[PDB]
């Protein structure tokens, strides 16, 4: 009956003079309690800025090292070398306070405008409030303005809102859990959340992070956030905002910016798990061919392998000569090659990729022997990805297998790591048996459950209790090294498991979703929540991955998915087939929207480039445009393309129309320049949405660089561009293109092959000056790059060279790489 714990009192604390001040404190434990085993007795507590804008508190045991992230793993700066500390800097918003009561808190608020952001201010009669510190059991709270505080992230799980809803636990620690199940655990943990404020000064937002790699439940009830973590320490930054992007600028300084990717990434993908032989996956491309369907990349599934092996063929099915001449056809046609890899290496003898393995020592360890698992080929050893050998071992194999057949990227599966069993805890192991159970698959389930085991051993004497939640994550450093020392080319992989810094070297895909209605939703709360995370190359698999599809439901998911930043058709080997062109309503929708997708490509191009300069997403929220409009924080079926592009599916069977938020002013339909939605004060508007349509707008004040269709991305980019320009009466509009050869390994770097284009557009009294700006004029003007056509929206009155009206400037020829300033009058 003994209390969960009695936290810590102050026993000294001290800001440091002489340098950007931090502050230093030595806590110590109240009182003892037996419940969820040993309190850590004295902690070492700092608060510091690593820069104006992030503040940093860390929670150690004074007296010994715990486990944390390894920096080599993911880099970051090291750490610093009644009665009240503050801490405070003249440049910084965030302030530190140090209460000294019993038991201590603290809190984070803005010194602008008073706005506490963390609060760590203990209720005395109440240990849930407590900071308690134990070996196995971390427990931090902050309240929260349940009204006010708006939060968003605390991945990966499926939910019907992007906003977190109150009341609910959310569980962190990779699982192969289907993302058709709202709510559990999934493949990834990542423990950050934004929280923006509807007040004070509306849109004010801020980001929390809690850097540890073990698994936890983190429980929200609206007024208060709770971590329950079941290892490492507290290592806490708080990122000042005040905006939703400066926000994410913040968090991927810390966590790494989002990798690039390569334009041919952005062309539609296709893939299917039961695809039977070479015939089988030449005639899926020769169909969409036929359909005039775009296909960029075709992927196979395990079906390809010898016995489900990772570096084999089925020599049957899969032929070593015809794989050649498929890939090799899938070239000369400008498209690409995606193959699956498994982490689980087969234990056959004869196996070479297995020999080599135990050659070099690679795998995961437990009780002293290589741990044995059970995956698709039957038994297997793990490689250990903590592990430099496993990573040299990793990269061999992948140029070992590229050397026979070329492959233009690769898909990572089953890296949490999924185990088909689970092994028998160590007798009296607390780590295969921890005092406090986090909701494992919403059922206290053992965190050993279909993974490997937490006893299991990693480089370094490194247990897989801290570094379970890394795995996918470093599988993921060691296959984008295996393709950059294999090929000059900017790499492509996607992987299912991820953590906080994934995105510096992966995309993700949703996982096993369902042909549903509800998953078609679920996709858009997951796609923004993932740009939250640093990894905007994000999608779901289009139709659904598990069940039967339908015709109806196909053709809203390929409306839907042109959109996402990775867009893959993608399904289970016990269902139906659902390639675009099976249906001719699918088919003719798919040719509609992959169009759109298409002339866009040089767009979502761009909004991949200032991802990695910034961390922005290019599928955000609403209110990263719209800020100062409360009405878009709940916002879970509409999204942006960048900054002024909005997308408003239909989600509902039977529907031929939406109702859709439009935030204030003018808004104009891609599929249509005639068409458009004004709106005062933002509204909602039952938008007209036929079957073979969906609703995309572009806001006034932006300008888009567009492209021509295509088949493929390559002749894509051969096209001219077309400028839209849609005005605005109260702002000037801006837009960005970026250029490089849509392959360079380090984009927009010193080697100078790239060029940057602003454009500008405003109205005068009488008369409209577009012009642009350019950086590197050569690149640009060396691909001979031509901007031939500028359409203008947005204003009612005509205009040309010397309700709303379009008005179209032709046949300009002019050369992207050249600045120019056009004057145009009114009729
Ligand atoms: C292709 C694909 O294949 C594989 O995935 C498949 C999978 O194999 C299929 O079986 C299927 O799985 C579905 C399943 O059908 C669904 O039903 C569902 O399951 C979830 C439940 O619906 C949900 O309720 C919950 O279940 C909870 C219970 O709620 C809860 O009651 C409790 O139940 C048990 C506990 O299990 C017991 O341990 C114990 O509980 C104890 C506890 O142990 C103690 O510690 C203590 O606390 O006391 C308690 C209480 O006594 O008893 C309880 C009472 O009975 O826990 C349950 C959880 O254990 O969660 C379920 C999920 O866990 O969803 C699953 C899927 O998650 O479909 C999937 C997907 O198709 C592979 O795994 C997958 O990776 C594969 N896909 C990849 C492969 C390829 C091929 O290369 C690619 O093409 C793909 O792209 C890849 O992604
Ligand atoms: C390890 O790989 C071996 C080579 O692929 C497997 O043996 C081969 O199994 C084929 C298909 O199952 C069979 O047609 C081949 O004749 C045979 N080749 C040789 C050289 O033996 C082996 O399979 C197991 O052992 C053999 C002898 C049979 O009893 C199979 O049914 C077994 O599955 C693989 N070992 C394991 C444990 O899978
Ligand atoms: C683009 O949208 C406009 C506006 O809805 C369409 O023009 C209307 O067409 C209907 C007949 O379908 C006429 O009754 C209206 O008078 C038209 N409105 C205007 C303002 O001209 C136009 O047809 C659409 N374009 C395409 C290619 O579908
Ligand atoms: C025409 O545009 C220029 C800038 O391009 C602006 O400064 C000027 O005021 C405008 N003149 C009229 C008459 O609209």
């Amino acid at each position: 009956g003994e209390a969960i714990g009695y936290g810590y009192q102050v026993k000294n604390a001290k800001v440091d003079n002489s340098t950007g001040k931090s502050l230093t404190a030595l806590l110590q434990l109240i009182r003892n309690s037996p419940v969820y085993g040993p309190d850590i007795q004295f902690l070492s507590f700092t608060a510091s800025f690593e820069e104006d804008d992030t503040l940093r508190i860390r929670i150690t045991d004074a007296n010994n090292r715990r486990w944390e992230i390894p920096n080599e793993v993911l880099p970051r700066p090291p750490p610093p070398p009644p009665t009240t500390t503050v801490l405070s800097h003249p440049h910084s918003d965030l302030v530190f306070t140090l209460f000294h009561t019993t038991p201590f808190g603290f809190t984070i608020y803005r010194k602008s405008t008073h706005d506490v952001l963390f609060d760590a201010t203990p209720i005395p009669s109440n240990p849930t409030t407590f900071l308690i510190y134990k070996d196995q059991y971390l427990q931090l709270s902050s309240s929260l303005p349940a009204q006010q505080a708006h939060l968003y992230g605390l991945g990966e799980h499926t939910k019907p809102t992007f906003q977190l809803a109150h009341n609910q636990i959310l569980t962190l620690w990779n699982a192969d859990i289907a993302s058709f199940n709202r709510d559990l655990n999934l493949y990834g943990s990542h423990p950050f959340y934004m929280d923006v404020r509807s007040s004070p000064m509306v849109g004010s937002t801020h980001g929390v992070f809690l850097l540890n790699s073990n698994g936890m439940d983190v429980e929200y009830t609206g007024d208060r956030i709770t971590y329950k973590v079941i290892g490492g320490i507290i290592d806490l930054y708080i990122f000042a905002g005040r905006t939703p992007e400066m926000v994410l600028d913040q968090y991927t300084k810390l966590i790494g910016r989002p990798a690039p990717m390569p334009y041919w990434a952005f062309g539609f993908h296709q893939c299917r798990w039961g695809y039977r032989d070479v015939n089988e996956i030449e005639t899926v491309v020769d169909k969409y061919a036929e359909a005039r369907i775009p296909l960029e990349v075709m992927w196979t599934d395990i079906d390809y392998m010898d016995a489900f092996k990772d570096f084999t063929l089925d020599p049957v099915h899969f032929p070593l000569d015809k794989m050649q001449q498929f890939v090799t056809k899938l070239h000369r046609n400008g498209q690409r090659y995606v193959p699956i890899l498994d982490p689980g290496i087969n234990t056959n003898k004869s196996y070479g990729t297995f020999i080599r393995g135990m050659q070099s020592n690679v795998f995961i360890k437990r009780d002293g022997n290589p741990y044995l698992g059970s995956v698709w080929p039957g038994p297997v050893y793990y490689p250990d990805f903590l592990d430099p050998a496993a990573r040299s071992f990793w990269v061999d194999e992948i140029k070992r297998f590229r050397d026979i057949l070329p492959i233009d990227g690769i898909w990572i599966d089953m890296n949490e790591a999924s185990n088909f069993i689970t092994s028998a805890p160590t007798p009296g192991s607390t780590l295969d048996n921890p005092p406090y159970k986090i909701n494992n698959s919403g059922g206290r389930v053992p965190i050993n459950s279909k993974t490997i085991p937490a006893t299991a051993m990693h480089y370094g004497n490194v247990t897989e209790y801290n570094a379970h939640n890394l795995y996918g994550f470093l599988e993921s450093q060691a296959t984008r090294e295996a393709l950059v020392r294999t090929s000059n080319e900017r790499p492509f992989l996607l992987s299912r498991s991820t953590f906080a810094g994934s995105g510096k070297y992966t995309a993700h895909w949703t996982g096993d979703n369902a042909a549903r209605w509800d998953d078609l939703q679920y996709s858009i709360p997951t796609m923004l929540n993932f740009g939250l995370f640093g990894m905007p190359m994000i999608g779901a698999d289009i139709c659904g991955f598990a069940e039967s599809t339908t015709e109806e439901l196909c053709r809203r998911w390929i409306q839907l998915g042109a959109f996402y930043p990775f867009s893959r058709d993608h399904s289970a080997r016990d269902t139906t087939h659902q390639e675009l062109y099976l249906w001719e309503s699918v088919a003719a929708s798919a040719r509609t929207v992959l169009g759109l997708r298409y002339q866009l490509l040089p767009y979502y191009y761009t909004l991949m480039y200032d991802a990695n300069l910034r961390g922005i997403p290019i599928a955000r929220p609403l209110f990263f445009t719209f800020p100062d409009d409360v009405a878009t924080y709940g916002i879970s079926s509409q999204f942006l393309i960048g900054r002024g592009i909005m997308v408003s599916p239909v989600l509902q069977p039977g529907a031929v129309s939406v109702n859709a938020y439009f935030p204030r002013g003018n808004w104009f339909s891609l599929f249509n320049y005639t068409s458009s939605v004004s709106v005062s004060a933002g509204t909602y508007v039952s938008l007209s949405a036929p079957p073979d349509h969906i609703n995309v707008h572009i806001h006034e004040g932006n300008i888009v660089a567009m492209q021509g269709e295509a088949m493929t991305t390559q002749a894509a980019r051969s096209t001219p561009f077309h400028l839209l320009v849609v005005m605005s009466d109260h702002v000037a509009s801006t837009g960005e293109l970026f250029l490089d050869n849509g392959i360079e390994m380090d984009i927009g770097g010193p080697g100078g092959k790239w060029t940057l284009v602003r454009f500008f557009a405003e109205s005068g009294i009488n008369n409209l000056t577009i012009s642009s700006e350019v950086v590197n004029r050569g690149y640009a003007m060396s691909q001979r790059w031509v901007m031939d056509k500028i359409t203008i929206l947005g204003l009612k009155r005509r205009v040309r060279i010397k309700g709303f009206v379009v008005s179209v400037i032709s046949d300009l020829r002019q050369l992207v790489g050249q600045a120019f300033k056009l004057e145009l009058e009114f009729e």
